[PDB]
RNA sequence: UUAACGAAUUUAUGGAUAAAGUUUUAGAGCUAUG
DNA sequence: CAATACCTTTTATCCATAAATTCGTT
DNA sequence: TTTAGGTATTG
RNA sequence: GUAGCAAGUUAAAAUAAGGCUAGUCCGUUAUCAACUUGAAAAAGUGGCACCGAGUCGGUGCUU
């Protein structure tokens, strides 16, 4: 006797309930707790507002930044523990001066001074050497022994940032001179081809390789300078080669096969040999000059700097920034004090200010400074070179910036281990740890192993050889590199539906291929002359037919069928195939590729070397890499000879297949004997398919599918398998969480209906119409010019793609007055360009009911042609307009239109009818057929959106919240009708398997019973044909909607929820004297250091207990609200009462503590309403009832998108302007009252009052949409700012909670409708 | 996901890296003047 | 107190799996 | 990509 | 303490407090009104009809 509508979003869940007759129920309701209120009234619709869904990603970055600084520290450690035994010959404590770098004189434990104990030394220091980046250019380049503290300084400030890793392989110092590398590769290309010798001269290699170009376009420039060889010819190939690029040199060797080499891929120092092998070793010198080329154009652009000097560019390439930023600051600091010694003080003294004192100092970006001073550099002469160094973006440079990162990891270690290779005649250690050394700023987890953990990581997955802890230089050993990176690729890949214990069986299976092709064939029917009837294909043709024609060719055509099989087989001249489509679906492409390489068709059919063959494409779909694979098949290089082994470890297999190996073949029928795959060869004469074998009650398969997947799961597995937005599952859990509770308020009764909706090119215009008369070649562009900004408007846009010219009457328009003229839709109702046309009158094309009429086509049928060759419209825009000549609309081609209108298409929404209609329908008869209770229906959201503007129930968002059970409204009776009037169309909206055919088709707009008249006649008693049940009243149900809608009370929730995440705002502040600054780790008094600030409130206690007030100490009875933090939340659940005697509590009453979480509700005195916000703040208690007549006119009087419907109804809509122009008074009235009421903000409103009071003069559509900005003062919520015409308008906070802790609180159900109000004294 | 196969984007989940920011300390501030 | 103003770490790179979505095919 | 709660200081 | 002037670019150390299961692991996603029952997961609990509508009000019947 009732139905539920839904309407689910983002941050909202929509609900109404519905009658046979459409009026929303309401009910009485009791009322727990201690107020006198034991019982209150409530009606039946309502909405559930909520905070959105938070993706996990920004969770999971801060977990690699977490890990990537757990292993930064620990990369230092392994620097230390080298040098500890040999440092300590040098330095007691050095190491321990640095751990301490960071604590305050007084809490330091050592010398002040880290380098060495001494003040004198560290300030030398300094004094030499003023950046890192200094000194490790001396310690690359000197020869002299220097101090081994300082060569700890410079390694470890090279492994403790190493630059990234997004290149493989190596590069050299040595290789930084492009031309000094390519003339040593023309150099030895002369000493190997005396015959065609070719010559250097006057090239450029310097500019022409290394540019921004194409790695083809510099490839190009460069054979084009030579004396004319072709890129074909071997020096090109050469060329390419360093070039990053895939030449085939099989050109000028002429060899059997092609060999093609990248120097990104890994098949290159294996590739070279097998190559060069029948070339001869003698070429390959040359093949490693080509390779130094490429890495000097990789490193040309990273190191723009010339480097000749010394072998360490990169610290080279610091020392020029700070040298070139020491050189302009004096510069900088001369001319200012020339010209402007004013301002000087601002610039170099102030931090505040972005000037250098800002820049260096304060905390001004780069960016900041530079745009800062940008203005003053242009008043000062001399300032070109100051200038010119300003739009270069190199001014001033820090060494330390944003852009370094660019930076590759191998220039460190070029750095690296020269500073190693220096200094190991001096000092023993380093020459033996040298490789040890280097392996820690090389070393890196390989994605597939992921974290190195004991059982103890949810998220890894590695294997391990020894139970031994694993360092960078062991890594090979103890972990068991490969079986991760199966283990990296399984956990991922998906499980078989059917049966979800098992792993999914690979794509390119053999055991996959072969029951897909059996399975294809199962269901081929031929009949022949001598056979009665048509039949299955037989056990011995199937597996006649794949040895014969499947093993033979990769795809088997219909054709080949008949000829190959039946007619030299079976010796049927003619035969007709029934089941097959032209070619068979399936193949052996697994079968053929296997074949050509082993060559032993013998060893692919024994049934012995299934599970061999299953491995190596489990095997060779599986693994990304050359060394693995062979690891792996290694186990079957007896059986193979050692050519064969060459090509497969070339095969790669991509995909997972859909089924497991246990349900293909390991499955079996306890009577039968038989399994799937034995089932679709000899089935009998009866031959069944895949499905077909699952579903037979008499086959053990039903009985034991069912047993697997009952062993079902709980809701949250549930909905988190559903796949999309994590948002919008919050949503769809609450919406299944609201139908629950309001079967439990209907008696426990299942509801028959329940109706569910979720809701989901300013240039573009232009170059449509910009390129569409460069092909027509007419000047309409140049007769009149446009911006890009108007194209929002539909009628003048149309005017543009047309030309001007009606496709309907074809002569020149009018460019002033297009209201007179229509937009028509090409198929009466879409609203797209696709389907709009712009014309002076819409009957132009003839029957209203139908297609352009055949008497415009004639005139047109070119014109359009014109305009799509100049894609002007879209094929499916003329195919719509021509289609009068293809007998119009059909019947069926018109239920295209309609058809494809109504169904969602969105996958989730379906999976939320599953959800519910497999929720719902819990009954089974005694057949085996479910019983179909409750009917899930679920509805689009465009038709109730034209629905609101159709039929004067318009929406205004920002007014108010209750359009969301207003869309939930309107979503439970548009549905609930259409359903009424149309059972044929169930199988099309509901979850239901019921069956709708596509044959029947008059008119091709499904929204139309409603409308008492329609624009071409309707009763306004509606029923069904068939059955005689009365389904719509125009007259008497209309009415209660508006009724409905226009209801000044619904329940309006926000969800309660705990607060979760980071613990506090993440910055760290200076030292401060304040208690609200928070510790960064135990030791460091935020005083001293600086610490957090700005914690996060987990949720808010209720504590009623005495504390100590006064030098007096005397105990006097406090009533407060705790704010529980997150950081703190663990430490309070342990023991709430030792936590509270900590924060000051006395004498606590343990009883009465509540824990009051984020959005807590509390009515106080008059009935307002305060969301608790915080432990210190509120937020808005209700929600303003304007009535609708103003909502139907706000909408209206804001004029939406100027007019889209028919212009008689419009002219109608602007009269309600005017007629109802005194509203604008009455809305204003409205806020007051309830501003006063609840809100109790008069500072605000009082200005809002005086702007009001100023803009009378301004027009209405102006006006009237200022007016809307004023709401959300009204909107429950938090305070937020909002302007009217030109004033902004601060919001008024609530910085006290005082008022609430006397008032009632409300703990409200999910739905809003059960309460227990509970009254709060001391 | 279509029939059925492929391709691509986007979103979801995960791994391995990088460069900045922020905070305290170390980089003897001097010269007139109480 | 309650106004009043101010504050809130960011930006890159590579690899993998899966759905959903909108293109293709012989 | 802006929300809306901490935080400190004023008239 | 004020006025003059020199100066600045670099570094170490922390990067959610921290936890035990001490791993080159883990620590910001999801989930949550209330009350009874539960270690949790989870289960349990709230008569109806009519006239009406500024955020639910009244009446009749049962209770």
């Amino acid at each position: 006797k009732y139905s539920i509508g839904l309407a689910i979003g983002t941050n909202s869940v929509g609900w109404a309930v519905i009658t046979d007759e459409y009026k929303v129920p309401s009910k009485k309701f009791k009322v727990l707790g201690n107020t006198d209120r034991h019982s209150i009234k409530k009606n039946l619709i309502g909405a559930l507002l909520f905070d959105s869904g938070e993706t996990a990603e920004a969770t999971r970055l801060k977990r690699t930044a977490r890990r990537r600084y757990t292993r930064r520290k620990n990369r230092i450690c392994y620097l230390q523990e080298i040098f500890s035994n040999e440092m300590a010959k040098v330095d007691d404590s050095f190491f321990h001066r640095l751990e301490e770098s960071f604590l305050v004189e007084e809490d330091k434990k050592h010398e002040r001074h880290p380098i060495f104990g001494n003040i004198v030394d560290e300030v030398a220091y300094h004094e030499k050497y003023p950046t890192i980046y200094h000194l490790r250019k001396k310690l690359v380049d000197s020869t002299d022994k220097a101090d081994l503290r300082l060569i700890y300084l410079a390694l470890a400030h090279m492994i403790k940032f190493r630059g990234h890793f997004l290149i493989e392989g190596d590069l050299n110092p040595d290789n930084s001179d492009v031309d000094k590398l390519f003339i040593q590769l023309v150099q030895t290309y002369n000493q190997l081809f005396e015959e065609n010798p070719i010559n250097a001269s006057g090239v450029d290699a310097k500019a022409i390789l290394s540019a921004r170009l194409s790695k083809s376009r510099r490839l190009e420039n460069l054979i084009a300078q030579l004396p004319g060889e072709k890129k074909n010819g071997l020096f090109g190939n050469l060329i390419a080669l360093s070039l990053g690029l895939t030449p085939n040199f099989k050109s000028n060797f002429d060899l059997a096969e092609d060999a093609k080499l990248q120097l990104s891929k890994d098949t290159y120092d294996d590739d070279l040999d097998n190559l060069l092998a029948q070339i001869g070793d003698q070429y390959a010198d040359l093949f490693l000059a080509a390779k130094n080329l490429s890495d000097a154009i990789l490193l040309s652009d990273i190191l723009r700097v010339n480097t000749e000097i010394t072998k360490a560019p990169l610290s080279a390439s610091m020392i020029k920034r700070y040298d070139e930023h020491h050189q302009d600051l004096t510069l900088l600091k001369a001319l200012v004090r020339q010209q402007l010694p004013e301002k000087y003080k601002e610039i170099f003294f102030d931090q505040s200010k972005n000037g250098y004192a800002g820049y260096i100092d304060g905390g001004a970006s780069q960016e900041e400074f530079y745009k800062f001073i940008k203005p003053i550099l242009e008043k000062m002469d001399g300032t070109e070179e100051l200038l010119v160094k300003l739009n270069r973006e190199d001014l001033l440079r820090k060494q330390r910036t944003f852009d370094n990162g660019s930076i590759p990891h191998q220039i460190h270690l070029g750095e690296l281990h020269a500073i190693l290779r220096r200094q190991e005649d001096f000092y023993p250690f380093l020459k033996d740890n040298r490789e040890k050394i280097e392996k820690i700023l090389t070393f890196r987890i390989p994605y597939y192993v992921g974290p190195l953990a004991r059982g103890n990581s949810r998220f890894a997955w590695m294997t391990r050889k020894s139970e031994e802890t694993i360092t960078p230089w062991n890594f090979e050993e103890v972990v068991d590199k490969g079986a991760s990176a199966q283990s990296f690729i399984e956990r991922m890949t998906n499980f078989d539906k059917n049966l979800p214990n098992e792993k999914v069986l690979p794509k390119h299976s053999l055991l996959y291929e072969y029951f897909t092709v059996y399975n294809e064939l199962t269901k081929v029917k031929y009949v022949t002359e001598g056979m009665r009837k048509p039949a299955f294909l037989s056990g011995e043709q199937k597996k006649a037919i794949v040895d014969l024609l499947f093993k033979t060719n990769r795809k088997v055509t219909v054709k080949q069928l008949k000829e190959d099989y039946f007619k030299k087989i079976e010796c049927f001249d003619s035969v007709e195939i029934s089941g097959v489509e032209d070619r068979f679906n399936a193949s052996l492409g697994t079968y053929h590729d296997l074949l050509k390489i082993i060559k032993d068709k013998d060893f692919l059919d024994n049934e012995e070397n299934e599970d061999i063959l299953e491995d190596i494409v489990l095997t060779l779909t599986l693994f990304e890499d050359r060394e693995m694979i062979e690891e792996r098949l290694k186990t079957y290089a007896h059986l193979f000879d050692d050519k064969v082994m060459k090509q497969l470890k070339r095969r790669r297999y991509t995909g997972w297949g859909r089924l497991s190996r246990k349900l293909i073949n390991g499955i079996r029928d306890k009577q039968s004997g038989k399994t799937i795959l034995d089932f679709l060869k000899s089935d009998g004469f009866a031959n069944r398919n895949f499905m077909q074998l699952i579903h037979d009650d008499s086959l053990t398969f039903k009985e034991d599918i069912q047993k697997a997947q009952v062993s079902g799961d709980s809701l949250h597995e549930h909905i988190a398998n559903l796949a999309g937005s994590p948002a919008i599952k919050k949503g769809i859990l609450q919406t299944v969480k609201v139908v629950d509770e309001l079967v439990k308020v209907m008696g426990r009764h299942k509801p028959e209906n329940i109706v569910i909706e979720m809701a989901r090119n300013s240039r573009e215009r232009m170059k449509r119409i910009e390129e569409g008369i460069k092909e027509l070649g007419s000047q309409i562009l140049k007769e009149h010019p446009v911006e890009n900004t108007q194209l929002q408007n539909e009628k003048l846009y149309l005017y543009y793609l047309q030309n001007g010219r009606d496709m309907y009457v074809d002569q020149e328009l009018d460019i002033n007055r297009l209201s007179d003229y229509d937009v028509d839709a090409i198929v009466p109702q879409d609203d797209s360009i696709d389907n709009k046309v712009l014309t002076r009158s819409d009957k132009n094309r003839g029957k209203s009911d139908n297609v352009p009429s055949e008497e415009v086509v004639k005139k047109m049928k070119n014109y359009w042609r014109q305009l799509l060759n100049a894609k002007l419209i879209t094929q499916r825009k003329f195919d719509n307009l021509t289609k009068a000549e293809r007998g119009g609309l059909s019947e069926l081609d018109k239920a295209g239109f309609i058809k494809r209108q109504l169904v969602e298409t969105r996958q989730i929404t379906k999976h939320v009818a599953q959800i519910l209609d497999s929720r719902m329908n819990t009954k089974y008869d005694e057949n085996d057929k479910l019983i179909r209770e409750v009917k899930v229906i679920t509805l689009k959201s465009k038709l109730v959106s034209d629905f609101r503007k159709d039929f004067q129930f318009y929406k205004v968002r920002e007014i108010n919240n209750y359009h969301h059970a207003h869309d939930a409204y309107l979503n439970a009776v548009v549905g609930t009708a259409l359903i009424k009037k149309y059972p044929k169309l169930e199988s099309e909206f509901v979850y239901g398997d019921k069956v709708y055919d596509v044959r029947k088709m008059f008119y091709s707009n499904i929204m139309n019973f409603f409308k008492t008249e329609i624009t071409l006649k309707r009763p306004l008693i509606e029923t069904n044909g068939e059955t005689g049940e009365i389904v719509w009243d125009k007259g008497r149900d209309f009415a209660t909607v508006r009724k409905v809608l226009s209801m000044p009370q619904v329940n309006i929730v926000k969800k309660t929820e705990v607060q979760t995440g980071g613990f506090s705002k993440e910055s760290i502040l200076p030292k401060r004297n304040s208690d609200k600054l928070i510790a960064r780790k135990k030791d460091w008094d935020p005083k001293k250091y600086g610490g957090f600030d700005s914690p996060t409130v987990a949720y808010s206690v209720l504590v009623v207990a005495k504390v100590e007030k006064g030098k007096s100490k005397k105990l006097k009875s406090v009533k407060e609200l705790l704010g529980i933090t997150i950081m703190e939340r663990s430490s309070f659940e342990k023991n709430p009462i030792d936590f509270l005697e900590a924060k000051g509590y006395k004498e606590v009453k343990k009883d009465l503590i509540i824990k009051l979480p984020k959005y807590s509700l509390f009515e106080l005195e008059n009935g307002r309403k305060r969301m608790l916000a915080s432990a210190g703040e509120l937020q808005k208690g209700n929600e303003l009832a304007l009535p609708s007549k103003y909502v139907n006119f706000l909408y209206l009087a804001s004029h939406y998108e100027k007019l889209k419907g028919s212009p008689e109804d419009n002219e109608q809509k602007q009269l309600f302007v005017e007629q109802h122009k005194h509203y604008l008074d009455e809305i204003i009235e409205q806020i007051s009252e309830f501003s006063k009421r609840v809100i109790l903000a008069d500072a605000n409103l009082d200005k809002v009052l005086s702007a009001y009071n100023k803009h009378r003069d301004k027009p209405i559509r102006e006006q009237a949409e200022n007016i809307i900005h004023l709401f959300t003062l009204t909107n429950l919520g938090a305070p937020a700012a909002f302007k009217y015409f030109d004033t902004t308008i601060d919001r008024k906070r609530y910085t006290s909670t005082k008022e609430v802790l006397d008032a009632t609180l409300i703990h409200q159900s999910i739905t809003g409708l059960y309460e227990t109000r509970i009254d709060l004294s001391q």
